[PDB]
């Protein structure tokens, strides 16, 4: 295990789970993925374009609401593009990435 390793009694090593439910050509879903990227976080996009099905899946966790984006963080629902934005202007945003 040549490298250095921190320890911290972490075991199997894990992760922020981040998550944005999107339309790829709505301009609220294209703000909070820059802000996202700019963050240089590892997330997952689910892209519904089109897709009904999804979009009620995203409403079931999302409660009820089917505005595009949804963001959620290790399964806590976070809201939308104002949502992040606002938290990131207060300043809690990188907490909740982890850092």
């Amino acid at each position: 295990m040549r490298g250095s390793h921190h320890h911290h009694h972490h075991g199997s090593a894990v992760s922020a789970k981040i998550e944005i439910y999107t339309w790829s050509t709505c301009p609220f879903c294209m703000r909070a993925l820059a802000l996202l990227k700019l963050k240089g976080v590892e997330f997952q996009e689910y892209c519904i374009d089109g897709d009904n099905e999804a979009r009620e899946a995203m409403a079931a966790r999302a409660n009820g609401k089917r505005s595009l984006p949804q963001i959620f963080i290790d399964d806590q629902h976070i809201g939308g593009c104002d949502d992040i934005y606002a938290l990131d202007g207060a300043g809690k945003l990188d907490p909740l990435l982890h850092s």
